[PDB]
Parts: structure tokens; sequence; C-alpha cells
């Protein structure tokens, strides 16, 4: 249930980590210092 013609079109940068908005990925780089650059899963291991 739904048209499919208009609505909010992405072009511009959201961090999901802590949850804000910027310009362009230029300045999510800079964001990201203060978030971590390796998140290892591994808590979690597979299974059957
Ligand atoms: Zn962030």
């Amino acid at each position: 249930g739904s048209s499919g013609s208009s609505g909010r079109t992405r072009k511009q940068v959201a961090c999901e980590i802590c949850g804000k908005i910027f310009r362009d990925v230029y300045h999510l780089n800079r964001h990201k210092l203060s978030h971590s650059g390796e998140k290892p899963y591994s808590s979690g291991p597979s299974s059957g």
C-alpha cells in the first residue's frame, strides 16, 4: 500500500552509532574519530 512517487531523497549523512546528521562524509570522517574504528562481533559464535 504505497504510491512510490514522492518522498525524502537521501542526499546527506546520518550517524546511526550515536544518532546525528551531517552534510557529507567529509564531515563524518572527523566525527568517526569519537567512535571506534573496529567493532568485531566476537560475542556471537556461529552455529548449526
Ligand atoms: Zn556518531
